């Protein structure tokens, strides 16, 4: 039984300060989260801090809001070994720069890390599905973090450590053939700095078909965007067709962009829900169910986020400073079935039908139909 | 926790009229039912009745019991454009008709309509599966309605109308573009035809790869039987060798026929449930659990559904008046295993273990396997 | 919700007793198991016993500890008839042996049986999925068997007999074409041996693309173990890679070996839980959750099972008198990341990374990295 009758823009409901920046979670007890198995998180890491590697137990996606880092994402099984520079030496992983506008994906049970190289805050839109195949517990997020002491908020409910802690000092000793004090600093004991520590002195490093696939795509600015209306805005589509290894956790999404005024046509998805994240402006939003009842109607501000339904209609209408959003799907090719536009539910009716339907005439039918001459998001006609 | 152990012959728990017909469904909260997760309506269309367009979060597949007309099933990212006839003009989809022993099919999320366009009524027996793949939301059936202002009763738990009726009047008119007395048709406010409406005046049209494939296929009496006994009826398929569609929705079905004091050897179904619908006639029927209880023992008469859990050892007998049937299995190709027959699960077995199996004599148990020169129907043996 | 906070070394629970051996169930309402959906079961076959032929709704994989016999595994519209020796005559299955170290398969809705034609005890290790796709019922395991009248305790919650002790003596003796004395054994009112019955006198028996994939794999000591330690032990895997029918039912498994004092290195695994039994000796085992905390801290027993929870890192350290293992995986394809080793996710990282995150020097973090010179098991390095 799941409780779609009360959407609501959601804001982070925990905060979690760490060295180098602070850590948001959304409330996984929200009804519409819970229904879908969602969680969302906002990582807001300072200029030259770190965020210590962690794997989760359900994928995730990660949205770059703003600013460039490089991260380090292993993957099973999958030869990376790369030799550092001047070689003393090194042997690591590759080292993976992102920028604005970079979905990048983790793979359930897959450990990574990321770095801010810049000198703006680095802002990540984590999204993570727990009802998720690849996941086999339950519909509760789990980071197992493998250095640091960070106060597991990821999901709260306690002194949290990282995966080591909980190891006896003589099996960790021979694991990694070394002395009891590094045993000690593997556990972390007294790290005190959370999830995000602050990167010291100076940091140089800025250089089985599964192994070779791409882990990320930009559907920022910078790139063509699928769905374009000049005087109404756009999206930016990532689903397995543009991304191969979205078919493999499961998860795609879309980048929207809306002008003053600028309104997305009423429509649903019929395969997934639509996790939505505002990252710019804001917008009037209302979303319908089967009863034909209004589940939602109000206004989504920037940092929010709404849930719509799969299957719930919804309609969108950026306030006059505009909205921009980052829509996380449940599947990996989310599909949007249109109810007014030149490609539409309406448009596949017959006028005969749509006549009996609105107890219209077929002249009404008509301007119902082709009335409408645009597509998915529409240009200032209100 | 199913609880299996008390299935009983379902008869319709709930009738909503409607203008032009009327619509009944099944008790989803029967156990056996909630255990699988499927439901069960039948929908009852005059002659000149439409069934209004929706869609619903769960794969549908519908059998036509009576009758024949014609359907309209857009199907998403699926160019479908058609130009009617004398064609001032119409663009519409496809005009798919069907007839009786038709089994159609819905996918999850896609509308549909139907009108009956002969002179009998139109009896269609809508099978829909919650816990399929497809649905995302709860194990609990919705549908989406396009046009008028029905009665919720699909599931029932309110004045429900259409997916219009939740949004602003404003809203409606730009993405649409049109004025408010055709928001207010729209919204269908005073419609009170229900799901089913006459169609008026007249009614002139009767004429990616996904987007090629079939949407039905007739089990019924006008085509071949995969399993025919010519003294005691058949059964015939639908499976995805048959209907490449049915590997997406996961569905399948098989229409079965019994002539008088015929019977289907014991049997259960490996892969799937089997929700079974008397189309006519009756007959008595036996299942059997894993602790060799009876969890049915009595009567399935025309009009009714008895919901065989998979793995249930089975056994059908009609009465003198015979029976026919149309069996929906939850997977889209359900594996029947024989214990009686030609093919048996008894063939299979040596006879050395036959016997120390029922402490009979390898002769003995030689009656026992090859005592039975029938397949799946037998012929009045009793 | 999943209760892994306090994981435990698991004994069969319940006993029955057959005329020719006994049969074993561990508590299928351990925290661990119902999370994962898993059922144990240990049978002990007698010389010249026959474990009478039954199927369940849940998919199975099953481990030959000791002995050696022949089975029996139908599998649904798969022609396999045989005729027997100086062929009167007998028609039937093909016959399949196994001996120790043979992990057998046997799919869901899939009948068979099985018989110790050796002198020693048959000892077979039984791990069933109730949370396999295979299964639509519930996470309740049911077998259901064709003969016989067994204390039905392979989940126990009753007069429970066989599949055909719930039917009509008339509807029998149709379906079969046999007299009622015949329905009297065949329903097997009075056998009182239960599961596992005496061959009587003599047992001669002893000689679509679906059909012809292998049923078996044999990861015992006769055979190459994939990972292998001289000075340590190794692991056998059983994937769909090694076993295709493997990719059907969706399980793998592990047979693994230790040397006195030999450690497997701490470890957890990304896609599967990891149901492990103790065949020999015993060790002392360590797991840890995403909390940091210790879920498990004790010995493994011969005889006894430890169900390890997806992701959750785990340590393994055998007792002077080593330890033998056969660990069954909920996934077709078990994927395992090392934490300290050759190719770890510490080899992975840079040292600069490596540095910041355990705040130790460039030079104690090379000690960290390189310092494990073995892979999954370690020699005695302790
Ligand atoms: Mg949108
Ligand atoms: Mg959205
Ligand atoms: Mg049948
Ligand atoms: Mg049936
Ligand atoms: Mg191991
Ligand atoms: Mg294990």
């Amino acid at each position: 039984a799941c409780r779609l009758e009360n959407l609501r823009a959601q804001d982070p409901v925990r905060r979690a300060e760490a060295e180098a920046g602070f850590t948001e979670v959304w409330d996984q007890d929200n009804d519409e989260f819970q229904c879908a198995g969602v969680n969302m998180i906002r990582h807001t890491i300072r200029p030259k801090g770190l965020l210590l590697p962690g794997f989760s137990n359900a994928p995730k996606l990660i949205f770059v809001a703003q600013g460039f880092g490089i991260r380090g994402i292993a993957i099973p099984g999958c030869a990376e070994t790369y030799q550092t520079d001047l070689r003393f030496k090194d042997q690591h992983q590759k080292i993976r720069p992102f920028r604005e506008g970079d979905l990048l994906v983790v793979p359930a049970g897959v450990s990574h890390w990321m770095y801010n190289r810049g000198q703006s805050d680095l802002v990540l839109i984590v999204f993570a599905d727990t009802r998720n195949v690849a996941n086999q517990i339950d519909p509760y997020l789990r980071k197992f973090y493998l250095a640091g002491r960070p106060e597991q908020v990821e999901r709260g409910v306690e002194k949290s450590g990282n995966i080591f802690s909980g190891f006896a000092d003589e099996f960790l000793e021979e694991a990694f053939q070394i002395d009891g004090g590094l045993v000690r600093k593997l556990k972390g004991e007294d790290d005190e700095r959370d999830r995000i520590v602050q990167v010291d002195e100076d940091f140089e490093v800025l250089l089985e078909t599964i192994c070779t696939l791409r882990l990320k795509q930009n559907i920022g600015r910078s790139e063509r965007a699928d769905v374009f209306n000049p005087r109404g805005g756009r999206i930016s589509t990532a689903n397995y067709h543009t991304l191969p290894i979205l078919r493999q956790v499961r998860l795609s999404a879309e980048r929207g962009v809306l002008y003053s005024n600028a309104m997305v046509a009423p429509h649903y998805t019929v395969n997934s829900h639509s996790v939505m994240y505002a990252t710019r402006g804001n917008a009037r939003v209302q979303v319908v169910d089967n009863f034909g009842q209004s589940v939602f109607d109000g206004e989504v501000r920037e940092g929010q986020v709404l849930m719509i339904p799969q299957n719930f209609v919804v309609i969108k209408r950026a306030s006059d400073r505009g909205f921009e959003w980052i829509a996380f799907k449940t599947n990996d090719n989310a599909i949007t079935n249109l109810l007014a536009g030149r490609v539409s539910q309406m448009r596949m009716l017959p006028l005969g039908v749509l006549s009996n339907m609105y107890r219209i005439s077929r002249e009404e039918a008509q301007r119902l139909k082709y009335g409408q001459q645009e597509m998915r998001v529409l240009s200032p006609g209100r």
